[PDB]
DNA sequence: AGTTTTGTTTTTTTTTT
DNA sequence: AAACAAAACT
RNA sequence: AAAAAAAAA
DNA sequence: TTTTTTTTTTTTTTTTTTTTTATAAA
DNA sequence: AAAAAAAAAAAAAAAAAAA
DNA sequence: AAAA
């Protein structure tokens, strides 16, 4: 059945009116809703919104005046045909079908005067549209029979004429019909002290069978009752989930402890499994915590029901007689209730306020949500099906959707011998016996809590509806029984039945056809107790992933970068352009769908040949034992289907099995010596992988490539893998066009002509267009994207922080991965385009020289793209200096004169030559700025105390090998582990007892060499914070940001003072500790933006003045523009002008009562810098939001000529006091809000009347 | 004795697959 | 980017 | 609207 | 081959030129 | 009054010619 | 107003 509800409004145009409604409509839900008297103008329909209506027809007038709409509720499918808008705002009429039945709703408002005669009018405009299936309601201003009003007064001949034009028209009241005998009402005419039913619901005489129910219900909305309509129509979708806002509930959380400790004392007993007993405790567990959310709704609204109560039991009585005590204390209650409803009503806007005056221009969901898009919601209107048709049946797309994802995954392979004989054809690793029994060890409660505690917090739970943060929540008592499952699952690899469930949404891929079902990408959610179990599997192989991947892989695995492929591809390009001969290619491929098309069985028997066998690998083959899935789609469930392949795109444990199964063709690859890779010196490269995108540099092509795909074939048959070789690009390199065309007429791939795109860059096919392809496009987006947020509503210092946000992560990104030699006009058009965004394209209030340190405008920094460029080319030195084998990308450079010498340069002697390097595309110019930085900090580099053992040093001492090895392994690997001068090698009895290990001629020549003074003085030097930086820290772990912390402070520039001038402008001198107290001020006055940037605006000087303006102008009328007369200086402005010295007095009238004592000196509340007697004084804090309350309040009337006023300084001053009270108790820091408002709050409190209080909402929230 | 520095810990967003 | 806590320099 | 690794603030 | 001179690039310093129309709230 | 830009000076490294 |  369908419900329509119709309900004269008598206004919406105040915000809590429409939240009113918007309550009273969800508390009704009805499929349709028809509202009257909406009075909004044809310009503020938008401000009629209400969540789960989202489907609403407005006619509306020009005025405040009339106006009608019908609003459809979003789980009712009403395909709307026609609607008609009335132009002056007194009907609408919508036509269309609900799950095929058609439906007419005419929703009509007639006026005071002629009603009658009015809708006799409308109804025969609209006769051609008023079909059998038409309905009519609204307020039609009279009634239609005697027994719609107390007087029981027969009807006028105007009603007359209209009861019989609807007779005419086949229509019928339908709630007269149903209640004939019916003497209720829906309106009061206080004048005459009557009641009468002048709101109606008409319908076609055709619907009276469908008519189920109709009632009248009173509300406090209006002085109109409502009449509602149930409908019976032919239907021809709820799951729990946990609320994270009930789990802060102190009585819930109390409870539940108890029941979760009750549970397992009674039913733990040897009758049932411990997996089985798990999942009864989730049912029991979501039984309780619904009972106890409705019980906590019910009892919150006791008292309005009370009320409520109490009027109804009164409110009947009057119909029959109407007696002065009942009408006087209805009439008061009636009221009353209403302050209740608003009261509630305003608290829930101020908690919102509350939250997002924290989060304004900081970086966090609000300032993201700014420049993004609003979100599209996900839903299928329709699709494209099989026959080419598109189709809009529901029935329809959930039996295509659901037939082509369950057939997708229903083919597993059965030829298990292929995939013995394949893994046999190639050597491959394995584990030794401490490595298997590290995976096999058993499991510990340390391990859980230490994962628990990691959850990612916000996340979507799984189909049984629990959330991380139930489980964060009750750690305590569950780990216990958690362990016990765990240590359960380990004797039997059985897992509770729960565990293989998963829910999938689906997700449209980026630049593709919504109407085509192939296009769009699955997302699994699991429940979170599966996911701990997977996330400690998961970090147990990563532990040894590093034995069984190859380098040539750096997806997915700890500690490597995705820019040693893109390095490594550029020199490979750069060796083949350089090539005297060329017969080259590089090819790039592509897995379709990589993780859903391997093969289960053949994922297994690889974890076996590595040597991976007993616990660990049985709970694995649990896992795969029966997963299933159900699609969600439109809001609602679809049938569950087995998964036979592919690994689940929503575990933590999916993303090594696949690399661990992608290696096997690796290896062999690689293994292949008929596939002729590209020899780089002694470097031989074949084959780069990121996931499962992978990239092949192949010689001799004719021939090395088919053998390529004749292997690919082969592990395709057993694994499953599977590659699109036209959606495959590739350079190709030959002498003559002719060859070409051979190899492109056997080849199935792709030959790109210019460039790649490739892991985020463009690879050009020759290496001199890599600025022109990747660099200079990336300018003209960003000068694009800040053009399209020119017009975004947030000041200069949320600007700023949008560009940290959005445009320095892809900068950065892309001068880690091609740091090439850049042009100054780079940086010149880059800050030249970002400062007029910041600015708001008018010259800037504050230099960017002040914004360049941390120290100086209160934590406002401005970014510094040059130093951050210095910060990524000077980077790779940390990789020279800590010397590795997994870094190959570092060793094809060309090599023409010598390969060595990156090994050599950091901290070691220098070289005469000059001549390497000559084509160096990125270790060149990295070298030059090492240099360049070492002598602006005065340095020697070529001799420190971090100098090696093994540098030109020691080889230039004629030594054997040998004794650099014994060395360095009993001592260490520097020269000061050594020891020199004077501790040469008695620094430890262990050197002394080495000493006599070593040739006596080698020693010979080493104590000469460390003895002499150059050496000692040299070694024993302190090292400096840069040189810390290379030398000292094993990880490259976030080394850009320390390396432009040095350079922040190598550079830093001197610069202007604002607060000298303020010096300056009064007659006073500031010390060094009161130029910091200001300092410390502006930074610490609070902890929201939108308070501290008024302070930082106030000290910095950042208004405009008179005298300012007449410089500026070439004028002479430097006078204050408030009319007093005087010279508009910056000081005269805030603190002297005459019109602004009244609310400077009355601070300090309230200062005086809160008895402190403070001198009346313009730096005090200006600047916040007080004499040394207050200097200790505690109530800076009450002072600091008195004064800043002050400095807006001046600032928004800045050049009016009128005082501002105090009450508005007390109305500011309380907003900021509501703000702050809700975040408090949130963060429970409410002991100190109070002691900073409740001297403060009482003083306010003391001072404004009666009537400004209530005017104002002023009320006490401490008491 | 007083303030400034240095490191870890917790919280945001963006890059690739 | 923030906050807290330990150590060293003024 | 889920997973892994990396980067910055 | 080695050392000094000359040429060029980059970074720092100083002077000269031009500006915006009020602000906070949104 | 204040911020940015343009001009000139200073220093260091590379390249060519002298010793 | 710039979330859920
Ligand atoms: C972008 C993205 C990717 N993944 C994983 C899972 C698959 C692999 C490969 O992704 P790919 O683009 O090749 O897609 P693929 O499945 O290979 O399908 P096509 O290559 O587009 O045919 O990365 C993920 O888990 N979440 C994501 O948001
Ligand atoms: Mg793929
Ligand atoms: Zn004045």
């Amino acid at each position: 059945h369908i419900t329509i509800l119709t309900l004269n409004i008598n206004g919406l145009n105040s915000a809590i009116k429409r939240h009113r409604l918007a309550s009273w409509i969800k508390s009704q839900d009805p499929s349709v809703c028809c509202i009257q008297e909406t009075h909004l103008t044809c310009r503020d329909t938008h401000r009629l919104k209400i969540k789960g209506w989202r489907k609403i027809y407005q006619a509306n007038g020009k005025q405040k005046k009339a106006g009608v709409a019908i609003l459809v509720s979003d789980k009712t499918d009403f395909k709307p045909t026609k609607i008609k808008r009335d132009k002056e705002g007194h009907y609408i009429m919508v036509k269309g079908s609900i799950q095929q039945e058609e439906l007419t709703i005419l929703n009509i408002y007639a006026p005071n005067t002629g009603a009658p005669r009015f809708i006799k009018q409308v109804l025969s405009d609209l006769q051609r549209d008023l079909d059998s299936h038409t309905l009519i309601m609204g307020d039609f201003n009279t009634p239609l029979s005697t027994l719609d009003r107390s007087t029981r007064q027969k009807v006028n001949k105007d009603t007359q004429e209209l009861n019989s034009a609807l007779h005419q028209a086949d229509l019928i009241d339908i709630y007269r019909t149903l209640h004939p005998k019916s003497t209720e009402y829906t309106f009061f005419s206080a004048p005459h002290h009557t009641y009468s039913k002048i709101d109606h619901i008409v319908g076609s005489k055709a619907l009276l069978s469908k008519c189920k129910r109709t009632e009248i219900i009173t509300n406090y909305l209006s002085d109109h009752s409502a009449i509602k309509l149930e409908l019976r129509i032919k239907n021809l979708s709820t799951t729990w989930k946990l609320n994270n806002l009930l789990l802060n509930d102190y009585w819930v959380h109390n409870e539940m402890k108890a029941e979760i400790k009750m549970f397992f004392e009674t039913n733990e007993n040897k009758d049932t499994t411990y997996q089985n007993l798990w999942d009864a405790f989730k049912a029991v567990c979501r039984g309780k915590f619904i009972a106890l959310n409705a019980y906590k709704r019910k009892q919150e609204r006791s008292k309005i029901d009370t009320l409520t109560s109490q009027l109804k039991e009164l409110e009947k009585q009057e119909q029959t007689h109407s007696k002065a005590s009942r009408r006087q204390e209805i009439t008061k209650i009636r009221a009353e209730l209403k302050e209740i409803e608003t009261q509630k009503t305003l608290q829930k806007i101020n908690e919102s306020r509350s939250w997002f005056f924290e989060r304004i221009n900081k970086i966090d969901r609000p300032l993201a949500r700014l420049i993004k898009k609003k979100r599209e919601k996900n839903q299928i209107d329709t699709i494209k099906n099989d026959k080419g048709d598109i189709t809009t049946d529901p029935t329809e797309i959930q039996t295509t959707i659901r037939e082509y994802y369950k057939h997708l995954y229903a083919n597993k392979l059965e030829n298990l011998e292929e995939m013995d004989t394949f893994l046999d054809t190639y050597t491959l690793p394995r584990l030794n016996q401490e490595e298997v029994e590290s995976l096999n060890r058993p499991i510990t409660g340390s391990e859980i809590v230490a994962i628990i505690n990691s959850l990612p917090t916000k996340k979507s739970p799984g189909p049984d509806g629990f959330t991380a943060e139930f489980y964060q929540r009750y750690k305590e008592e569950l780990v216990p029984f958690l362990l016990k499952l765990f240590q359960s699952i380990e004797k039997e690899g059985i897992l509770p039945n729960s565990f293989y469930e998963a829910s999938i949404i689906l997700i449209p891929k980026p630049g593709r056809d919504t109407t085509k079902k192939e296009n769009f990408r699955p997302i699994s959610l699991m429940n979170i107790d599966a996911k701990i179990l997977n996330k400690i599997l998961a970090n147990r192989i990563q532990q040894h992933i590093k034995k069984l991947i190859h380098h040539d892989q750096v997806g997915f695995i700890p500690g490597m970068q995705g820019w040693f492929n893109i390095r490594k591809s550029i020199n490979v390009i750069q060796h083949i352009n350089r090539a005297k001969d060329k017969n080259h290619m590089i090819i790039s491929i592509d897995a379709e769908k990589a993780f859903d098309k391997i093969q289960q069985p053949f994922m297994l028997k690889t974890l076996n040949k590595l040597g991976i066998d007993g616990t660990y690998f049985k709970i694995i083959r649990a896992i795969y034992d029966k997963p299933t899935a159900n699609i969600i789609l439109n809001g609602q469930k679809l049938e569950a289907f087995p998964l036979k392949t592919g690994t689940r795109q929503g575990c933590p444990l999916s993303p090594l099995l696949f690399n661990i199964v992608l290696e096997v063709l690796a290896r062999a690859i690689r293994q292949e010596k008929e596939i002729k890779g590209i020899q780089l010196g002694k470097e031989e490269v074949k084959l780069s992988l990121f996931a499962d995108d992978m990239i092949v540099y192949l010689e001799n092509p004719i021939v090395s490539a088919q053998n390529l795909l004749k292997l690919i074939s082969n592990f395709s048959k057993v694994s499953g893998y599977k590659i699109n070789v036209q959606k495959s690009q590739a350079f190709l390199y030959t002498n003559n066009r002719q060859t070409e065309s051979q190899i492109m007429g056997e080849l199935p791939f792709t030959i790109a002509s210019k460039r790649i795109k490739y892991l985020g860059i463009q690879l050009t096919r020759d290496v001199k267009d890599l600025f022109k392809e990747n660099y200079k496009p990336l300018l003209k987006e960003i000068k694009e994207e800040t053009n399209k947020w020119k017009n975004i509503p947030c000041s200069w210092v949320g600007r700023i922080n949008i560009v940290k946000m959005a445009i320095l992560p892809k900068v950065i990104y892309r001068f880690n991965a091609i740091p090439i030699k850049l042009p100054m006009t780079f940086f010149t058009e880059l800050e030249k385009t970002t400062l007029k965004f910041i600015w708001n394209q008018k010259r800037a209030r504050i230099a960017k020289s002040i914004l360049s340190q941390k120290n100086k405008a209160g934590g406002i920094t401005l970014p510094d793209f040059k130093l951050y460029y210095k910060a990524t080319v000077t980077k790779t030195a940390w990789y020279w200096y800590q010397n590795r084998d997994i870094d190959q990308w570092n060793r094809t450079e060309p090599s023409e004169i010598m390969p060595h010498i990156y090994n050599y340069l950091i901290f070691d002697k220098p070289e005469k030559n000059k001549q390497w390097g000559k084509d160096s595309l990125f270790n060149k110019w990295c070298w030059e700025n090492w240099l360049a930085i070492c002598r602006k900090l005065k340095l020697d580099p070529f001799l420190t105390p971090y100098t090696k053992i093994n540098s030109r040093w020691i080889k230039d001492l004629n030594v054997k090998p040998k004794t650099i090895k014994t060395l360095e392994e009993n001592l260490g690997i520097t020269i000061q582990d050594i020891g020199v001068g004077k501790d040469f090698m008695s620094k430890t009895p262990k050197a002394m007892a080495t000493k006599d290990k070593i040739d006596k001629w080698d020693l010979i020549k080493l104590k000469s060499f460390c003895t002499a003074k150059e050496t000692t003085i040299r070694v024993n030097r302190q090292p400096t914070t840069w040189e810390k930086i290379f030398a000292t820290y094993s990880s490259d772990k976030g080394l850009i940001s320390r390396i432009y912390n040095e350079l922040k402070q190598i550079y830093k520039k001197k610069t202007n003072n604002p607060i000298k001038k303020w010096a300056k402008d009064m007659n006073r001198h500031f010390s060094k500790e009161d130029i910091y107290a200001a300092k410390k001020h502006m930074k610490k006055c609070s902890s929201s933006l939108a308070i501290r940037e008024m302070q930082i605006k106030t000290t910095m000087r950042y208004h405009l003045t008179p005298v300012r303006m007449a410089i500026i102008k070439k004028s002479g009328n430097n006078r204050c523009w408030r009319g007093c007369g005087e010279i508009g200086t910056l000081l005269h402005c805030w603190w002297d002008c005459k019109l602004v010295q009244p609310l400077w007095k009355s601070v300090w009238r309230f200062l005086r009562d809160l008895e402190l004592e403070i001198p009346f000196d313009p730096a005090i509340p200006l600047l916040g810098i007080y004499p040394n007697e207050y200097k200790s004084c505690c109530y800076k804090d009450t002072c600091t939001r008195m004064f800043i309350a002050a400095l807006f309040t001046i600032a928004k009337t800045w050049n009016q000529p009128k005082c501002p006023t105090m009450i508005d300084w007390i109305k500011k001053m309380w907003h900021i006091y509501t703000m702050e009270y809700y975040a408090a108790i949130k963060n429970d820091e409410f002991i100190s809000f109070v002691g900073t408002w409740m001297k403060l709050e009482t003083i306010i409190l003391s001072k404004l009347s009666q009537e400004q209080k209530t005017k104002h909402r002023i009320f006490s929230l401490i008491g």
